[PDB]
């Protein structure tokens, strides 16, 4: 049984469960999905004890700060390739190309905060800080790096009020108008019904979010069928399409595996 890590996300879950589907349509390999992984670090551990086989998504800043300790690369190939490079030498793991999505953090505010105050870019929120309050998931103000912390250094902005919830909640939060900004991931399906606005990182202060599996060299060795198969989803789902499968599974309440089953339909497996 290849057991397929997932991270607390909708996206993850619907990646690891089409990636299942597939080996599954190809081979006679059972497969499995560990759900609610709580960060790329316990996804990390995962790979390196045995506890997952493969890591459905990663995602090359958080990895390339995060596990790595490197310094930021701001060009997305770069960030791509050093990640490749590094996590093949150091721990022997295969950090495929991307599935063909970055899912980056986003400051959202709703489209008609953006019209009112001409509001594009996170510098232009600068001088209204002190009177928002701002949303974000539950990683987030501990986060090193990209997190809270580094934020305020590099923006030189401190919010009048952050609030801390599960990352699923805070497009509502701002919809509704319990939040006046939130960061958001963006490729959340509800970015664009909810009529959100994502305002432009004018200091690059993130890195490139690009999203690729993961998987021990090991497991390849032992299961060969693996490789052509994970191939098969490379470079195919693209943004707008991850952002319509998370809304298939947040907006209009369909299970992850089922988003993932009529996605391979329709794409005929990708073949
Ligand atoms: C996907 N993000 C980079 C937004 C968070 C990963 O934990």
């Amino acid at each position: 049984t290849i057991k397929i890590g997932a991270q607390s996300m909708s996206e993850s879950e619907i990646i690891a469960s089409m990636l299942g589907q597939l080996i599954e349509h190809h081979t006679d390999l059972k497969t499995t999905t560990i759900k609610n992984l709580g960060s790329n670090a316990v996804q990390q551990q995962a790979l390196m004890n045995g506890e997952i086989d493969i890591a459905a998504t990663r995602y090359t800043g958080t990895a390339l700060t995060g596990t790595l300790r490197m310094e930021p690369e701001k060009d997305p190939d770069k960030a791509l390739a050093l990640t490749q490079r590094e996590f093949k030498k150091r721990y022997d793991l295969k950090w495929y190309d991307s599935y063909g999505f970055d899912n980056t953090y986003a400051f959202t505010v709703s489209k008609e905060l953006a019209d009112q105050y001409h509001l594009e870019t996170v510098s232009d929120v600068k001088k209204w800080a002190p009177q928002l309050k701002l949303g974000v998931d539950n990683y987030w103000m501990k986060l090193k790096g990209n997190g809270y912390q580094d934020f305020t250094k590099t923006y030189g902005m401190t919010f009048g009020g952050t609030y801390p919830m599960q990352i699923g909640l805070v497009y509502d939060a701002v919809k509704s108008g319990k939040m006046d900004i939130v960061l958001a991931y963006s490729t959340d399906g509800r970015i664009k019904s909810y009529g959100l606005k994502m305002l432009k990182d004018d200091k690059q202060f993130f890195p490139p979010y690009d999203c690729s599996p993961v998987v021990p060299e090991k497991v390849l060795k032992e299961h060969p069928e693996l490789e052509g198969i994970i191939k098969k989803m490379l470079g195919k789902i693209d943004t707008a399409t991850m952002q319509e499968l998370n809304y298939e599974v947040d907006g209009n309440l369909k299970e992850p595996s089922v988003v993932a089953k009529e996605y391979l339909e329709k794409h005929r497996y990708f073949e």
